[PDB]
């Protein structure tokens, strides 16, 4: 699509986190995880930089991926990636990249974006990381 190879890969990461997990859909903590996860990847450094811990972020959205029922992307997850698409059309990107995926989880409610604000996450201080 519009996304970076670098966001398509951890999307498919993602989809394998749930598999090993159990789970019957693929829910944005999945998609963090596997951006937290991502080895070169633009999630972890953007958190740095905005303030925020990486470290204990992975172990909390860890935490409640393992709250998630066991038993494929869910509604959930489709919604926060239009969100990721407006986002990027607005700051006149040319892709969808991984630090926008921070952006728009913050302001989609939901288990991760409390998780986001708990730790520190602001529109304004994650904003700031990704025009940074």
């Amino acid at each position: 699509d519009r996304l970076t190879n670098k966001f398509q890969l951890a999307l498919a990461d993602a989809q394998s986190l749930a598999l090993g997990h159990d789970n019957q859909f693929i829910e944005p903590l999945h998609l963090m995880s596997a951006l937290l996860n991502q080895e070169g990847g633009s999630v972890s450094p953007l958190l740095t930089s905005a303030g925020i811990n990486a470290g204990q972020l992975r172990t909390d959205i860890n935490q409640a991926l393992n709250r998630l029922p066991q038993v494929q992307p869910s509604q959930d997850l489709v919604r926060v990636l239009n969100l990721c698409d407006n986002v990027a059309q607005k700051r006149g990107d040319n892709f969808i990249s991984s630090e926008l995926f921070v952006l728009a989880a913050l302001e989609s409610r939901g288990t991760v974006a409390d998780i986001l604000k708990a730790a520190g996450a602001t529109t304004a201080n994650i904003t700031q990381a990704i025009e940074q």
